[PDB]
């Protein structure tokens, strides 16, 4: 229909209107992992309450993402914004962390490490986190994390970082399974926890493999509402998480690997 073309041109065309101002600025440029992959402004994760003797401490290199549970897409941790991360974790409630990289792949530093070794407790500027626990599942490694600020310890809460290990070198796994089993394991923590803000996913540059977790747990939530028959859209629901960070789902084979996750947890479903 003529109506349906126009408009679908039209609503390509309004990305023009954003901008990415606030990660250009000189004072955020040690704070992005790649120079070229910044943040949208109307949907960036503005950061309150930082140190008062630096004159930008409102920056992070992510995005909120709210389908229309709603999710954060960030980069991993360089060395200078692990305490930026944990400030955005608390300001916004976040109970659930997915990390979706191991912290180097084939030579590169994918996320600086930013959490305490099992037993331990960091201070990280003035938030401190303590690992209470870890479990080894046979693709991620769970660690029960309890974040507080210095000085306030009745502001802690327990933070369920997911940390996805067999994620291969090069390309995407060869089947979905293991990824399914992880998301449904990251369901149940966040629906479990009264008024958990966003959930956290982050790889290298927060869009490439985030966008692929992000996505397929987007659409499987619309089968667990809607059931196996419910009309899906991968192209459409790529398009509505673009609107919110630029560039989500980098390559061929994460696209393909989509579909193939969708469909997995289909026959799952009626094979179950």
């Amino acid at each position: 229909g003529f109506w349906e073309e126009f408009e679908t041109l039209q609503q390509q065309e309004c990305k023009l209107l954003y901008s990415r101002k606030e990660g250009q600025r000189q004072e955020n440029k040690n704070k992005n992992r790649y120079k070229n992959i910044l943040p949208f402004d109307h949907t960036r994760v503005v950061l309150h309450d930082g140190d008062p003797n630096e004159p930008v401490s409102d920056y992070i290199n992510a995005n909120i993402i709210m389908p229309e549970k709603s999710y954060i897409a960030t980069q991993g941790c360089l060395q200078n914004t692990v305490n930026d991360f944990w400030r955005m974790v608390f300001q916004e409630n976040s109970r659930v962390i997915v990390m979706t990289t191991k912290e180097v792949e084939r030579g590169k530093s994918k996320c600086v490490k930013y959490w305490p070794d099992e037993y331990a407790l960091k201070e990280y500027g003035v938030m401190r986190v303590r690992n209470v626990k870890e479990s080894a599942a046979h693709d991620y490694t769970l660690r029960e994390l309890k974040l507080s600020k210095v000085g306030q310890g009745n502001t802690e809460r327990t933070v369920w970082q997911y940390h996805f290990r067999t994620w291969p070198d090069h390309g995407v796994p060869s089947d979905p399974g293991g990824v399914l089993d992880f998301l449904e394991e990251v369901h149940h923590k966040q629906e479990s926890i009264m008024d958990a803000g966003p959930v956290v996913v982050h790889c290298s540059a927060g869009i490439g493999r985030t966008g692929t977790f992000i996505v397929i747990d987007i659409l499987i939530d619309i089968i667990r509402e809607k059931g196996v028959d419910c009309d899906i859209d991968v192209p459409k629901t790529i398009q509505m998480v673009r609107s919110q960070r630029s560039g989500m789902v980098q390559t061929e084979a994460q696209y393909r690997f989509i579909y193939m996750a969708v469909q997995h947890y289909i026959e799952t479903l009626q094979r179950r």
